[PDB]
Formats: C-alpha cells, sequence, structure tokens
C-alpha cells in the first residue's frame, strides 16, 4: 500500500507557538528520504496552507475555534481523499488538535476504525470542563459519540460528526489526566493503560491486550495518533507539555513495531514535535530523530535488522 | 485518617551535614500545601527541636551515640502521641539513623505493623559489625528482636526495646549490602527483594508477594520506612550514598500506588534528601520534586489521574 | 578454578583507534585488584606484544589483513595454552576482532563450547558483504562452519578454522544489523534476542531461554563474548559504535549473575571499551567502571550481597 505524507503546520491548539514548524523539522531531518528505503511508496503531499480567521472571538472560554475549526475541515477533506485513493496516511502536526481533522477524514472512508492514543494525556476535555481553552486537550471530545450534545456547538465545528464510540479508542502512556478527563474516561468505560498499568503488565502484555480488545472478533483499520510527549523527556524534551515517568525509546519503538506486525495500520499522526522548546539544539535533534525512528518502525523496520526478500547475499 | 507531618532535622547519623536541611528543602517544594489538595486532612507539627549532647564520647567504634539516642527518644514521644491520637504520622528526615524513633513511636501504639524498607541498602549493621561507627547504617539492628542481646548496651538507648521480628520486615531495592550484613538477612531468614529480584520478577510480582507475605493472614499497620537512595542517582542524586542500577521513578511510582491501594499505610518516612549534596541546583530539585511525588502517590495521587466523588464534571 | 587476565591492546579491526588503551584503563581502574578479592585465583598474564605487518595490503576491500590474522593466531595460542592448564581465560580488549583469536584457542581445548553473544550487533559480515573492510564486524563469519568457503580466503588467517555451528550461538542485544548480516542470521537459523524480544519477554525469560536453548541436552563450557556497546550509551558511552535504546546496567548485570549460576563461564571477552572516545573524563569513567562490575558479577559478586562461608560474623 502506498503511504501519503501530509503536513499540518498548525499551532492555534494550544498558547505559544513552535508546533507549526515541526513538519520543518522532521523533513529536514530526512524523513521523506528515509521512508523511500522502506517496502513502501511514498509520496509528500506537501504542506497545507492554513488561514487566519479574522476576529476569532474566544467561545466562551474556548480560544481561536474558526480557525482550529478550519484548520481541521480542510485537513479532514485531504486525508478523506488520499485514503479514498487506497493510500495510508501520515500526518506531521502540527498540536494535538489536528486529530480531529486526521481521524474523521480517515473515518469517512473507513467507518470501522479504531484509535490507539499514545499520549501522556487524555485530551478529552470538554469545552465545558477545559480549564483552558486550549483545543489540544479537547481532540477526542469531539469525536466520542457518547459525548454527542453534552457541550454547546463550538463556532467553526458545525461540520463535525462523532465517529468513534468509547469501545473503539485505547489510551496508553496516560500519566497527567485532569479529574474532569478522568471522570469521563471512568463514566464512559474506556480501555486505557496508564503508565501504572504498563509497569504491572510490561509494554508486552499491554500491546496483547489493546490488540484483543480492538482486534478481537474482527480485524479493522487502525488509526495511531501519537503524541510525542507519551515518552520520557529525556527522549523527546522538545513539546509542549512534558511529563516524567514516560514511555521509553525502547518501549516507544516495541509499540510501533507490533502494529506493524498487525498489517492493519491505516493511518499515522506524529504530533507535537515542537523544535523551538528544546533546551539545546541537541536536544530538539534527539526530539526529530526519535520521532522519526517510531515512523520509520510503522513502516517495516524492525530492530532485529531487515533485508530484501529473493535477493541472495551469499 | 488525619495526617500529622513531624520534620527530623537530624544528621549525627553519619559524618558530614546536610541532610538537617531536608525537612526544609522539602517544605520549600510545597509538600504541605500539595498534600491539603488530596482527601486528607494536614496537619504540620514543625521541627523537633534536637539537643547536642556535650562531650559525647564514641561508644568503641559507633559516634555520637548519646545524641543519636537522646534524639530518637524524643521522636518516639511524638511519634507515638500522634499515632495515639489516631493520626498518620509522616517524618521527614533526616538520616536513616531517625527510623529507630520513627517505628518504636509507632509501635508503642500498634505492636503488630510489620515495616517495608525501600532503600539500596539493608542497613542492618550492628555496633560489632559496623565498619565505621555511623548510625545511619545500624536502625534495623536495634528494633530486631533476634538481635537481642547480640551486641553491647550502647550509651542513650538504654530505653529501646526491640519492636519487631525477622518475619515482620520486608526489604527492597537492596543493592549495596555489607558481608555482615548479608550473613544477617541470611541467617535470620529476612524476606528481601534486592534489584536482581526486581530483575526477574518485574516490580509488579515483587509487590504482589511482599503484600501476600506480610498482609496473608491477617491485615495489620504498614510502616514505609523511604530512603531516598533506593531509587537510581539519575533520580535523587542529592543523597550520602548513591549507588547506580536503582529503582526508576517509576517502579518507586508503583510501589507507593500499591501500597495506597491496601488502605494500611500508618507511618511514612523520607528519609536521607541531603540539600547540599546536589552538584547543581538542577540536581537537588529533581532529589526533592521526586520525593514529594512519591508522598503524594502514598497518599491518593494516582497517574490514571483523580477526581472528587459526588461532584459532576459534565 | 583460577582466573588467568590476558590483555588484546589491538584496535587495527576498526578504522580509527583508541581500542587498545582499553586494558590499561580497565587495569587502572583497579580490575585486578578487586578480582582477587573473591573466591578466585587471580593471574594477570600481562599484555600481548603485536606486531605491525608492514606493507598490509588491503584485501579487496578487507583492511590490515595480515595484522589482525598474525595478532589472532598469537592470541588463540596462549588463550589455549591457559586453557590447557585448566584456567578460565578473561580477554581485555581491543575491538571484536580479537574474538576471533580467543574463541578459537578456547575450542581447541573444549570443542563443545557454545558462544553468547552480548553486542548491539551481530558482527557477522564476510568480506564480500563487509560494506566497510573493518574487521570488527566479520569475526562470527571467521568461525562459522555454515559459512565454510562461503568467502574467498583472507591473508593472515589460513590458520583459522570454523570451530562453531550456527546452533551454538545466541545474541543478545541486537539493535543495528545490516541487510545482509540479517540474511546471514536468518538463512543459517541462529538464534537470538534483539532488543524487542528483551521488551516483549523481560531479561528473564531471556536467559531462561538461551540456557534451555544452549544447555538442554548436555551442559557443556560457556564463552561470552561481551561488548561493552550492548548496554545503552548513557551507561557505556566511549565506544566505537554506540546505539540508542540498549540494555540497562540492571540487565546487563543480571545477564552475568545468571551466567555465574550456572558454573559453567570457560572464557570472557571484555571488548571496545575505547577511552579516548569519551566526550569528558566522567564518560570515561563511567564507561571503563561499568565493565569492571560487569567482571565482578561474573565472577560471584551478586548485588543481595556476599560474604565468606564458614566465617560466623555475629
Ligand atoms: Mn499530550
Ligand atoms: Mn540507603
Ligand atoms: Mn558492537
Amino acid at each position: 500500500k502506498p503511504i501519503e505524507i501530509i503536513g499540518a503546520p498548525f499551532s492555534k491548539g494550544q498558547p505559544r507557538g513552535g508546533v507549526e514548524k515541526g513538519p520543518a523539522a522532521l523533513r529536514k531531518a530526512g524523513l521523506v528520504e528515509k521512508l523511500k528505503e522502506t517496502e513502501y511508496n511514498v509520496r509528500d503531499h506537501g504542506d497545507l496552507a492554513f488561514v487566519d480567521v479574522p476576529n476569532d472571538s474566544p467561545f466562551q472560554i474556548v480560544k481561536n475555534p474558526r480557525s482550529v475549526g478550519k484548520a481541521n475541515e480542510q485537513l479532514a477533506a485531504v486525508v478523506a481523499e488520499t485514503q479514498k485513493n487506497g493510500t495510508i496516511s501520515v500526518v506531521l502536526g502540527g498540536d494535538n488538535s489536528m486529530a480531529i481533522g486526521s481521524i474523521s477524514g480517515h473515518a469517512r472512508v473507513h467507518p470501522d476504525l479504531c484509535v490507539i492514543w499514545v499520549d501522556a494525556h487524555t485530551d478529552i476535555n470538554t469545552p465545558l470542563t477545559t480549564s483552558s481553552g486550549n483545543l489540544h486537550g479537547q481532540p477526542v471530545a469531539f469525536l466520542l459519540k457518547e459525548l454527542k450534545g453534552k457541550f454547546p456547538d463550538v463556532p467553526g465545528f458545525s461540520w463535525v460528526t462523532p465517529c468513534i464510540s468509547a469501545k473503539d479508542i485505547v489510551y496508553i502512556g496516560l500519566r497527567d489526566v485532569d479529574p474532569g478527563e478522568h471522570y469521563i474516561i471512568k463514566t464512559l468505560g474506556i480501555k486505557y493503560f496508564s503508565m501504572t498499568e504498563v509497569d504491572k503488565l510490561g509494554i508486552g502484555k499491554v500491546m496483547e491486550e489493546t490488540f484483543s480488545y480492538l482486534l478481537g472478533r474482527k480485524k479493522r483499520p487502525i488509526h495511531l495518533s501519537f503524541d510525542v510527549d507519551g515518552l520520557d523527556p529525556v527522549f523527546t524534551p522538545a513539546t509542549g507539555t512534558p511529563v516524567v515517568g514516560g514511555l521509553s525509546y525502547r518501549e516507544g519503538l516495541y509499540i510501533t513495531e507490533e502494529i506493524y506486525k498487525t498489517g492493519l495500520l491505516s493511518g499515522l499522526d506524529i504530533m507535537e514535535v515542537n523544535p523551538t522548546l528544546g533546551k539545546t539544539p541537541e536536544e530538539v535533534t534527539r526530539t526529530v530523530n526519535t520521532a522519526v525512528a517510531l515512523t520509520l518502525s510503522c513502516f517495516g523496520t524492525k530492530r532485529e535488522g531487515n533485508h530484501k526478500p529473493e535477493t541472495d547475499y551469499l
């Protein structure tokens, strides 16, 4: 199956900028080139051009509503289009807000998808529960069917229609959840593996169960949304909300490695890589590089080594 | 149950000072404030005033006997008093020597308690086996019943009466044990989980077994003595005896998270945080902060998130 | 059984030097002294004197053929000699090329030995598959019977005779394998435990299976070839090819600890410690020290503590 890289240089989902430079940093680290060398066809769609909506008045507490909604609508169109053509979409964020566009668009072509959310956060706050109107913490609230009508309509999101139910999303790496968000995941009965579960079961058992839970009765498309802050700050320091005690570089690669095994990866999001937040040039280099590794792992690169079939090396 | 923070700014249990500043650093990092925000009532008893015993002649090899004995006696009184009033005591050390006072005072009210000792060391040297008279390495030797009369009487400890048996203490994180101490833990048949066992079983199984061993037949009060050096020096660098290959920040939090689960925590010691040993300001900040996290974890803070009951967030 | 330390200050197996200083650094860190304090007799054979072969023309792509061959031949003689006298050989490299000499010499006396290869690389490239003639990446290619005659004769290795079969070597910590090398280990059906397997099973299960696979039917001599780059660069930074996501200090000691348990250790190689590659003096100190720890672990030092038998400490 061919791959379609799509850049989403957007940051209105959070206060300070920097995230819009994410895709540039990743491309500059030779993401696309390195991708080409695998058993997958690669096409770089380029970066979407986002327009700043004038006089974007804060909807109550929610900030930059119309811009984020506009951007997400434009993305969902592009995503759905490539998906329609039978390609796997790889979105380079950008902040978590863009996960609305990515998942939606993906759903229009594959309504039976499942989402595996690797993040240190749940990002399931609604316009009513947000302690800050920052939309990077609400993407999942806009997608859940069970949350339809549980919060007022936000200017710019009229086009969005809840495309997934609680029984279709699995969180991995949770370690910074708000009281409201915890009430939500508990009440709705969502399957999650926070750091304590990973500690208790080991990354192996976690993946073993997320799969039997999601791909139990019927094998369906997997949409992996990967927030770089799911790994410990010692690995991915250049992000907006780093939290200590995260997943290790090894754990991060084991996850993507098992995702490739299933052969059901349909959509991938590499979000939150903010190049201006790195304390030193090395910190940024470390962050960008680890993101690249995670992506390559998703598409065949294994740590035991690779090699072309039918070719004799001896 | 209410909480009673007690400061033990003592350091005579080891050569160089710095440890007496531990409680100041912890309070200064907002320990008490952060504690207040949980489902527990918090009362800060302040710092005990320790008097330096004049002409404290070294008892053979043991150094500062009368001072440490005096201090520990005073502490045990205070601990026992608060315990008597039905509160959970949280002692802020101070060096490991203060563990005598804390556990004793705790025992007077709850003689059926069990001690879980998270440390990189056993600290079970007796006056006869100590390679240095430093009392921070002998606390457990003064509490064990099976060691009663195995060593001469030390000036200042006449008030002490062995309160626990080998069958009531579990060590976690051992990785720097003296030949003598190893002979003692082996001969006495004490249950311990050194680093190799943690590697072999995983922190999960470790906790699972410490519990069935201790809380097997009857559920009793748990006294947690936590030496900051139980975690790797990359996490808690500001301490007297850091040893490489220790418990991770995640393993450290998993332990305390399981302790809270039992709902049997009755006494807690946060020892050995030495602010002057940090190579850089950041190193100290890291050490103090991780201690705070461990304490909050003991009292309800979970990594999956929290939230008040009866409150509707939607 | 007595121990015989043998120094192999050689570096012609790779481009830049530094590796020849490894044995000096290790001795200087008190390796031999610390060894003496265990339940093993220690004899330091000193460092072999290697002669530089004049006009060593590059055999096609392979560089420094006659020198490495000469060096390895001389080493094999010394190894075999001490082995012959019933002693355990401990070689201090030096780059991985010297693994040919060590293993061969060892086999002449114990032809039924098994090789446990802890490394981040397979080092199984043949003169035909090497992307660089550097011989530190080909040691295992010269020892495998299944690769006999699969590549031309290299000047200087006429004395070598394949001494092990694919069913006798187990790799641990693989994470930087060339396509050719992966074709080779796959086609030949070699047992390996790359980082993904370590992540999936835990170091415990890894050792549990390497043993039943190797020491299944008959207990035979174990030859442990330990490349310092098998551990994460945060532990052993001074080496030629560090790779992120390696084994931890704990995992490294757990392995050596289980090796001692079997009581079948017959030969040990501590390779690749390059003192000039350390970014700071501390980085070198860290590297050197961790190697020393690994060695001591192999010979009885346990993290739970040790103590002499028949001696009463109470
Ligand atoms: Mn996040
Ligand atoms: Mn300690
Ligand atoms: Mn290597």
